[PDB]
């Protein structure tokens, strides 16, 4: 469960083969927890870009799984397990972030690990293939989405991902106490892309 700088370090210097790309047409941003059996309730977090094309050669290997939205509709090369709802028929990568840049390139690396797991990535996911069109929301997304494609289901570990979106200048989006701004649903999720930032009140 808490963050742990000692298993943070540890792990990270096996990170290897950074290389920076240029923009992509669009893209995601989404956090990750990495845990391992022989450190019992210690934890830290990362951040990883989805991204248009299939670069599975950018991953380690045990990360280059590829998983599928429902039904027809394309594909995400990184991710471990099978999207509930569909895409837009376009395959993906979930790559690493290291750093996004000023211009839009971003700084990608392998890390050694499983690819990514459990349904949190989901609300990234949805806003990628449903409402962002072109460039990188300056954001961090994380949540599960319901049945009806609307509903965000927090997640455990928020504080994690915070510190993770934090470390890149980045806030944390999400339906749930920890993030820096609460969207209760997808479609105010896409609203906030929008906007780019929240909306100010004065009186």
């Amino acid at each position: 469960g808490k963050f742990s700088r000692a298993l943070k370090n540890r792990l990270e210097s096996a990170n290897y083969e950074e290389v920076e790309l240029p923009p992509p047409s669009k893209g995601v941003i989404v956090p990750v927890v990495h845990t391992v059996k022989s450190a019992p309730g210690e934890a830290f977090g990362s951040l990883a870009i989805i991204i248009p094309g299939e670069y599975p050669e950018l991953l380690d290997a045990n990360q280059q799984v590829l998983s599928h939205f429902a039904n027809d509709t394309g594909s995400v090369w990184g991710i471990g397990e099978d999207i509930p709802f569909e895409g837009d028929n376009m395959c993906y990568t979930a790559l690493p972030l290291k750093e996004i840049k000023r211009n839009g390139n971003i700084v990608v690396e392998k890390i050694f690990a499983g690819p990514i797991m459990g349904p949190s990535a989901q609300l990234g996911l949805s806003l990628l293939v449903n409402d962002i069109e072109d460039g990188v929301p300056r954001m961090v997304f994380t949540g599960e989405i319901a049945d009806d494609e609307e509903t965000i289901i927090p997640i455990c570990g928020v504080d994690i991902a915070a510190i993770a979106a934090h470390e890149q200048g980045l806030p944390l989006i999400g339906n749930q106490p920890g993030v820096d701004e609460e969207v209760r649903n997808t479609s105010l999720a896409a609203h906030l892309i929008q906007t780019g930032t929240l909306p100010v009140q004065r009186a």
